[PDB]
């Protein structure tokens, strides 16, 4: 209890991201007020999801990220049962009703080769698109298909730098980086 990383994240993300943040943690087992760098990215993550679906046009994204587990398997159920695509093995975080197929973002605190790695070995079924950013400004996605425009994106890495520096400048990154 009373972690600088807990009041920064407060006082720093959306209080609705915060909620649908802590509820996640508390689902999964996880406690935000000790495991207060994992509440970090996890606030981090649903941001840019949030950006990222904003992105496109009014229907083009459908939001996975953000809904109890047992929600979110279910409009992937009709998801799938309605295009055809095949059930994704773990839970992604959006749909493209453009490109017809799941999307996988990530938020990484390394080089974004080593991340995508890790995020294509988990998902044997190549089918689902995976998308990384970084917090240094670098993304990294599937078949070089960034599927959004460059406007959109940039707004994504200038927020994550943003969020690096104010976390550096309250000489939290430096625990936020050695802990990822
Ligand atoms: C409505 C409720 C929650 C929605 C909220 C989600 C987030 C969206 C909020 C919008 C407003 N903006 C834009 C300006 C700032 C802001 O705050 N953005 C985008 C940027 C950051 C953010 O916060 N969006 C997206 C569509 C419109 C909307 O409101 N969520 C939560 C998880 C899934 C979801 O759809 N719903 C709807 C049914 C389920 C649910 O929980
Ligand atoms: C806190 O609730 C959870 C939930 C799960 C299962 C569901 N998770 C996701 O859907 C997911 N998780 C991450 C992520 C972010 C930081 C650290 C980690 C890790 F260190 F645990 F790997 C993962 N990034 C994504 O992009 C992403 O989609 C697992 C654990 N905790
Ligand atoms: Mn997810
Ligand atoms: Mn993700």
């Amino acid at each position: 209890r009373g972690s600088h990383m807990e009041d920064f994240v407060r006082q720093c993300f959306n209080p609705m991201i915060v909620e649908l943040a802590e509820k996640a943690m508390k689902e999964y087992g996880e406690d935000p007020k000790i495991e207060t760098n994992k509440f970090a990215a996890t606030c981090t993550h649903l941001e840019v999801c949030f950006m990222y679906s904003d992105g496109g046009s009014k229907h083009r994204f459908e939001i996975i990220e953000g809904r109890d587990r047992i929600m979110a398997w279910t409009v992937v159920n009709s998801i799938c049962n309605t295009t055809g695509v095949e059930k994704p093995k773990f839970l992604p975080d959006l749909y493209d009703y453009k490109e017809n197929r799941f999307i996988e973002i990530g938020v990484t605190r390394r080089e974004v080769h080593i991340y995508y790695l890790e995020k294509a070995n988990k998902i044997k079924s190549e089918k689902t698109h995976i998308h990384i950013f970084s917090f240094t400004g670098e993304e990294m996605a599937t078949k070089a298909d960034y599927t959004l425009d460059e406007e959109s994106r940039a707004r994504i890495k200038t927020r994550l730098f943003t969020i690096r520096q104010e976390m550096a400048s309250r000489s939290l990154w430096d625990s936020f980086r050695q802990s990822e």
